[PDB]
RNA sequence: CAUUCUCUCAUAGGGAUAACGGUGUGGCCUUCUACCUGUUAUAAUGGGUCUUCAGUUGUAAUUCGUUGCAACUGACGGGGGGGUGGUGUCAAAGCCGUUUCAACCAAGUGGUAACUUACUUUUACUUGGGUUUAUACCGUGGAAAAGCCUGGGCUUUUUUGUU
RNA sequence: CAUUCUCUCAUAGGGAUAACGGUGUGGCCUUCUACCUGUUAUAAUGGGUCUUCAGUUGUAAUUCGUUGCAACUGACGGGGGGGUGGUGUCAAAGCCGUUUCAACCAAGUGGUAACUUACUUUUACUUGGGUUUAUACCGUGGAAAAGCCUGGGCUUUUUUGUU
């Protein structure tokens, strides 16, 4: 029958896509192997490639060998179903702890179950889709999240003052009863068909307890469960976004946010679990930066990967520290790292006027902010000369950005670290008896560094330019108002 | 270049469009004159093929001289649009008359202009989609505004007491200043690219006055002029759904529908035009049988062709009545027509049990009902042996209906009507001279019209059995719950074999 | 105003006027909503007494 | 003025060619497809029957939300006018049955018929997707006659190709 | 147990084969991309420069909605500690300059340091988009050698097909 072929194509697309992840993985070590072994020198560790664990547990988990019969167990999963006697097996559930001191329980179901979980949930998502909010997500690294930090971002600047109360649906979720999930199939005008309803029923019956959390069964019985009090928020007026399960509501009036509190616990209470706010206290008023204190009166809401105001948009700081992070040990990967090795045999010294090592480095970090563009692209982008941009990168996780001086602090702290790394290397370098402090890497005083940099070339096309956040942002901004939020984040589509 | 490329190919996809529609309509021309001089017999008017009027006004309405100059066209355009010397050529305006009073200006572009607002404006309206308002349609026969009447259907059956009102854009759409078009760019995030700016104002620059009111054009502006009206409606809590140049209003307080009232005649004041709700319509109150709060209370709601109750969803009267017209006069034309001319010249009559028009006049009844469809492949769609079966028919411009009464009294009434042709066929038989009240289509009774139908059988095939609407809306009804409103109206989808 | 929600909407409609008008209206230094209770409570608010 | 090709002074113009683009039927291929029965070595062909929903009961499970199977039961083709029998009774209702009239609008209008390349805000769609014989269409180009003019042009028909 | 093929009772099992799937580099096609200048008769190839935003002025259109062109002005690479000078003031804060220290967290900690197959909800991505010489990886297979066992089987390395 149809449902045997199509469950066929979905499990060996996805046995075939895992396969393809895991060779690229192991082709990627050994060539990271290659670089590092010609980096350390002899120190070096050895090559080590490793399976994931949970492709031991169950022989399902193993995606060779799900592509080794795929066509058995599409068979064997059709008749299964068509006889009404499906059960998926048990998922491989890791408890990851939550940085605000909860944990998530994450679920890994087995390949079969999981191309069935995305096949029929998938539709059930298309069919049903304009009776879901707008703002509802599924994981907090869905591409179209991105449109409701727009919205907000919209609102906090227009509505100079806005009531926010940010809410935690974890518990909610986690232990709703199954009873309540079951009586809302033939509600709000849901198409949803006997075999889907069996496939959702015996999925919800595997848990018997609540929804599960990272799957794409989570987002649209999420919006199987909170669909009434979805309405009655939407008919208060309030403004809400869900991201996978915390729950923002944003409005004008401290009114109607205080309906929407009663709302949400009155919801509580009909489901029978509690749901308590994510801030500590409850309303909170997002004003402008200056401004005394009432209620709140903060002037940063976080969000995800992004710190809101009524000014701008800006990067959080976790997330700002990470990229310092990142940036600063490529640096000392690159540039110290090998020479505070016990042995210095096998490894290239600085030499000539030129550094091998520094011009890895500046590639590496170019590769993290840019993803490979020269300056002279962006210029080109930016005047009108080039028709086409691409953005990937860590700059292209955040095109929303609004916030110049904090990309320019961040230049700045680019600059000088790449400064004070090349001093240290110096030194190491002079320590180790190898003196070098009248080459280019060392010549440069932290306000020569860009601009010797920028002149210097290599293969006739400049390898050396110090990166900046500021003009690919530039370039970003423009992208936004010629292809759009989604065009930008997803540059696969055509 | 970039641009010059784009607007070639969007230029010639329209133009070949047109073309192969053109090409079509005289074939199609060409085959109902030959089925009408087997049917009129010899005096059978001759047949015409037309060629639309306004492909004269200008050579560049003419989808046959567009396709020979698109390198030329799409060469100029871009050097004018690149050189900010670019204005749409004039649209031919027609005045149709709306059924109440008032008119509808129509405006028909040319190609090459239809081409580039249907490239630019197909962007503008996709990057920024997120930005505007659920329910905002351009045409009332969209296929995407039945996602509204299901909302309204679904608050009236849930709800106790529904207020709708409903409102008239006409004007307001007509005599917006264009500054105000202006000041509103900029705003709500709106990703509006320089050259879209410049397009949008030279379009804007054609009309002088206000919106289009038809086009691709239409939809993106009339999003953008009314986006604080929508945002204002959606705070207080009302929902709304526009479609062409209307606005339907619905929520359950007085309150509410009373202040959604009053922040249309403030944005109204704003805009420094009139918004006037129709003049028969107040405020709505459909009310589940109970109290009434001291409003006008009614029953039914007429939505888009739909009327909509706390109880069912039913097709309208004014479309029943089209549909009944339709299905009389396929009968008539069919059946009576060609008897009542002043001579029977080379016409087959009946003999020996068939008549070949009569089981004409049933096989188009059934592509105008069903599509095609044999009431086994229907039966076979509903116990499970298929899988697929295409929606094409007038029930396919109604898969939302939940009255089964109404539609039992259609299939009654299409019985009567057609035991009545059929008497009426025969007394003109007789009165020409031919006695065939024995012949089979002429005995049938009324009451065993369906059944004999039914058992008779052409080629091997049932093809007399009188379609009837509830079986294709039982069929609806499965198909819309396994499918989906999306895919039952748009049966093209990918393609089929789709595993 | 003796309801805090009124007040706040003060503020809403003093900045829509000002929209309106093209033209800022800034709260007077940073003083901000003062509540000048008789030591019945406290309603999330910076309660003084002159 | 090829709706073909080509060139350029490129939303316009010039040059070259007679073909360009589509339609119905049939065939082929790929689609999933109950049950019986004719003609044959198991294939084609012909014919025939079934497919729905609601309720109850029984029955096996269930995470008590619900599901599976069986047995049935019920539903599954309008309205109007003129007659007309029965049934109803403060008396009338009311109900049911029977007969007759119609193309629909008309369960209507002051009054009624016509119409589909039509009519109407939008009243919008057509056989499940690709190939391959015979039929044939729009506008073109030729060829032969036919009538207007001139003494080549214009005009009609047919034919040819497109095929 | 090839991740290859194939069969079946079919989410498990059976049989057969040595090959299956990927990576970096270059090449071949695509892809629009300014200006000058080396290098051989307009081609290749070496080098260099420029591209941004805001505001003002002039000027052109002008739908007064704006737009175009030209000129000019301004913005266009963080923070901290120690030392030091100038400027401020009734003294000071304050401002400007200069020198030195620190790989980042660190504008910090009691205190520093280390780490990228790492860390962490969600930390996510790697050069628009297609082919094919030489290099080479995942798990397989086969040989040789080398250790164990037996008296071939097992283990390790190299090599080979893969390629
Ligand atoms: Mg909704
Ligand atoms: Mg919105
Ligand atoms: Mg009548
Ligand atoms: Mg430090």
């Amino acid at each position: 029958m149809k449902l045997e072929q199509q469950i066929q194509r979905v499990i060996l697309e996805e046995a075939k896509a895992l396969i393809k992840d895991y060779h690229e993985y192991h082709n990627r070590v050994h060539l990271e192997s290659v670089r590092n072994k010609k980096r350390l020198g002899d120190s070096a560790p050895d090559k080590k490639i490793h399976r994931p664990n949970y492709w031991s547990f169950d022989k399902k988990f193993d995606p060779f060998y799900v592509k080794s019969n795929y066509k058995s167990i599409a068979r064997s999963i059709a008749n299964k179903i068509e006889n009404r006697t499906y059960l998926p097996n048990e998922p491989f559930t890791k408890d990851v702890p939550k940085p605000d001191g909860g944990i998530r329980k994450v679920s890994i179901y087995q390949i079969p179950d999981a191309a069935i979980s995305k096949l029929f949930f998938n539709r059930l998502l298309a069919k049903n889709r304009h009776r879901f909010s707008s703002f509802s997500y599924a994981y907090r690294n869905d591409r179209n999240v991105h449109f409701a930090i727009q919205d907000i971002s919209v609102d906090l600047k227009k509505n100079e003052r806005t009531f926010l109360a940010e809410f935690d649906f974890s518990d909610f979720f986690g232990s709703i009863s199954h009873s309540f999930l079951n009586e809302q199939f033939n509600e709000n005008g849901f198409y949803i068909s006997p075999e889907e309803k069996f496939i959702i029923r015996s999925f919800l019956r595997e848990r018997k307890v609540g929804i599960p959390q990272g799957t794409s069964i989570s987002l649209f019985l999420a919006n199987l469960t909170c669909w009434k009090l979805d309405q009655d928020l939407e008919r208060e007026g309030v403004k809400f976004s869900r991201y996978a399960d915390d729950t923002i509501i944003w409005s004008q009036e401290y009114s109607k946010i205080c309906n929407a509190f009663n709302i949400i616990t009155n919801f509580s209470k009909s489901a029978g679990i509690k749901i308590n706010p994510k801030k500590s206290e409850g309303i909170s008023l997002l004003t402008k930066k200056g401004l005394p204190s009432e209620i709140t009166s903060k002037n940063n809401l976080d969000f995800l990967g992004y710190t809101l105001s009524v000014e701008n948009v800006s990067i959080k700081e976790k997330s700002v520290k990470k990229i310092k992070k990142q940036i600063s040990y490529i640096l000392y990967r690159n540039l110290i790292q090998p020479l505070k090795k016990t042995s210095l045999a096998g490894q290239t010294i600085p030499a000539n006027d030129r550094d091998k090592n520094f011009l890895i480095a500046i590639c590496e970090i170019r590769r993290y902010m840019y993803g490979g563009l020269s300056k002279s692209q962006i210029k080109d982008y930016l005047s009108g000369r080039s028709n086409r941009l691409y953005f990937k990168g860590i700059m292209s996780f955040y095109p929303l950005v609004n916030d110049v001086e904090q990309l320019k602090q961040l230049d700045g702290w680019i600059v000088s670290v790449i400064y004070r790394a090349l001093k240290l290397r110096c030194q190491l370098l002079s320590k180790w008896g190898y003196n070098r402090s009248h080459n280019f890497p060392f010549i440069l005083d932290r306000e020569d560094i860009v601009d010797k940099c920028s002149k210097k070339t290599i293969a006739g096309r400049k390898l050396f330019e110090i990166p900046s956040f500021l003009l690919i942002h530039k370039a970003l901004q423009k992208g936004l108002q010629e292809s759009g939020i989604e065009k930008i984040m997803n540059p696969q589509s055509l």
